[PDB]
């Protein structure tokens, strides 16, 4: 070192840039610190060695305090600090913009060792920072999507470190100008108040507005069921009810209307009244379908994998569409109508059981199950159909010389084995009957081991079990509709809903900050 | 009446208590389930009336039974051009079959998981 | 003992970016490790080795 020093070089050895795709510019700095070389680290520094920097890896380190974080090294993040003599302003972001939280946070792991110590440096590097910055806002610096490290933990699919940075406890000496997210007072056992900030519900997207959309997930399950939040939910729906009711009634009633308009439909009160039914309708469809459609828009068309969640609102867009479609070709007068008709209505009420999700509780087994269930039943279905086709031309074939003939016809005889009206009757007629019977007796031995076969798979599913991991399904399922019920309608029955969602004003004007604005939860 | 009497296993047999807790949760889970059943059923008892209404399947009461047999398995799925909508009835009473089978199965994985 | 080599390496990461020496499992070479557990081999359960990961990592491969 002291002879680079002494060679007086344009750039020192340090300069040096690491190749591209594995470590791209990576220092030999960072490389120390990778080696978990405390001493000639502060003499690199000494050396005048610079921290800002890029190092790509699958650890970004692109500021070197971040590395030596990922190390979990807390002498070397002190001797930042106070090496050489300047610190690494916590401040800086990389080309990112994740800042060092940002990137503890990206990679923050499910491994709760691993995650305990990165909350402990975690705690610390704030406290720390709080201490020497000491007052600027040390989150809430937007990454490259704009985000606070716990938005970006959200996004991040981000999980016990959630559950740290949500619920903390700093206080003394000025860490409670930090506020831990926490207070307590008026209780024999804390009775406490949470600052709800980035978790608001109604300000810009709140870390509920993340999660819920916006957010890709391993799984997200888990994470609604953390407490400052199921709290707040439960409080919103309890607030948010009757509406919800309402809005089901209205439905309902649609359907009754809809029904009505196809029963006493002839083959064509009064013609009055039945004009008054197909224009009901076809003002229900333009609602519901502008609904759902800027609904869509709203998700600016986000790809959704929400499908497992968002079905609901599909059915509802496709139903839309098709009853508005019939009362066109209604107007038109075109042929085939009412079987259009008809088939929104089936799906019509089909769509209904979506208003399960408030009502009742066991509407979590039956969802959970709707999700593995239609899964596994999607791959039966296809093999099943498959060979029952194999099947199909096989008996076709072999008929081919009273008529059990048609292709289609051919398949139902096959097909009602499997609800138990099918057949099997042997007749001497076909004179290769012997072959025939044999093949189609395969068939129903062969159809039934599948059966078997997927009823023990999905239920070996669910005999793993995470348990309440569905409860909380359940709990999301409906916090993702009360988010909705958020606003209004732009389908514009009321365009605007307020923002009159809001926190308790703050009591804390601890220290230089002088107050907050916040929320309160109870006993435990 | 007699369906009464087996109240009087109460005492008799140990396993009455399995039969119990099973009378328990069954019930609530047959419930809940037993509702949904009906409603789409009945969905699908008016759309195919309608579509019906120009021998005879035509009773709604009537359509709903020639559907609801299909749910003990002596239902019927004849396909016939006689309708001249055939190809959607059928298809539709096809899709019945389907929904009704993936709720029953639901159902019963889901009380089979509760006492799992 | 690093001339027997342990089968293993380790350079440039923070945590063990590592290298693997595939000598018999080298999967063309006469029969490999893999040649032989895949066929030739009897087992109880076959099942669990090809769970390990020095080979997994080169199957997905």
């Amino acid at each position: 070192l002291e002879i680079d020093r002494d060679s007086g070089n344009p750039q020192p050895l340090v300069n040096a840039q690491c190749t591209d795709e594995y470590y791209r510019g990576h220092s030999a700095l960072h490389i120390a610190i990778e080696k978990r070389s405390l001493q000639c680290v502060k003499l690199l520094v000494e050396n005048g060695a610079n921290v800002h920097a890029k190092a790509c890896c699958f650890y970004f380190g692109e500021l070197p305090l971040s590395l030596a974080a990922c190390t979990k090294q807390w002498d070397v993040v002190n001797y930042l600090l106070e090496n050489p003599h300047p610190a690494a302003s916590l401040q800086a972001q990389d080309s990112l913009g994740n800042t060092v939280l940002h990137a503890l946070v990206m990679i923050a792991d499910n491994s709760p060792e691993n995650s305990a110590l990165v909350v402990r440096m975690y705690d610390g590097l704030l406290q720390a920072g709080a201490r020497l910055c000491p007052n600027v806002q040390l989150e809430g610096i937007p990454n490259l999507e704009g985000l606070t490290p716990l938005k970006l933990a959200a996004k991040e699919g981000k999980i016990e470190i959630f559950k740290h940075i949500l619920q903390r406890e700093f206080s003394a000496p000025c860490q409670s100008l930090s506020r831990k997210f926490t207070e307590w007072c008026y209780g024999p056992v804390r009775v406490s108040l949470y600052d709800l900030a980035s978790v608001d519900s109604w300000e810009e997207n709140s870390v509920l507005e993340i999660i819920a959309f916006h957010s890709r997930s391993p799984h997200r399950h888990r994470m609604v069921v953390l407490e400052p939040l199921n709290k707040l939910l439960q409080a919103k729906w309890d607030r948010l009810i009757p509406r919800f009711c309402f809005n089901f009634l209205c439905y309902l009633v649609y359907m009754l209307i809809f029904t009505a308009v196809a029963y006493h439909q002839p083959a064509l009160a009064g013609n009055s009244m039945l004009l008054l039914g197909h224009i009901l309708i076809l003002l229900g469809g333009v609602y519901l379908l502008l609904g759902q459609l800027w609904y869509f828009w709203r998700r600016r068309l986000f790809i959704w994998i929400s499908f497992m969640d968002s079905y609901f609102e599909i059915l509802f867009l496709l139903q839309a569409l098709l009853t508005v479609l019939s009362q066109v070709l209604c107007f038109l007068a075109i042929e085939w109508y009412l079987p259009l008709l008809v088939s929104s209505l089936v799906l019509g009420w089909l769509n209904l059981l979506y208003y399960t999700r408030g009502f009742q509780h066991t509407g979590i087994y039956s969802v959970m199950i709707q999700k593995v269930i239609l899964r596994d039943l999607l791959r039966f279905l296809l093999v099943y159909l498959v060979f029952l086709f194999g099947f199909a031309v096989a008996l076709v074939s072999l008929s081919r010389e009273p008529p059990y003939r048609s292709i289609l016809d051919a398949s139902l005889e096959l097909f009602k084995f499997t609800i138990g009206m099918g057949e099997l009757a042997f007749q001497e007629q076909l004179r290769f009957r012997g072959v025939v019977l044999l093949l189609l007796l395969a068939y129903v031995l062969l159809t039934y081991v599948l059966l078997l076969n997927m009823l023990i798979a999905l239920m070996s599913e669910t005999v793993n079990s995470v348990a309440t991991d569905s409860w909380s399904i359940w709990k999301l399922q409906k916090a993702i509709s009360v988010l909705e019920m958020e606003n209004g309608y732009w389908w514009c029955r009321r365009k605007k809903q307020r923002a009159g969602v809001m926190l308790t004003v703050g009591t804390r004007p601890d220290g230089s900050p002088d107050e907050r604005w916040c929320f309160r939860v109870g006993e435990m």
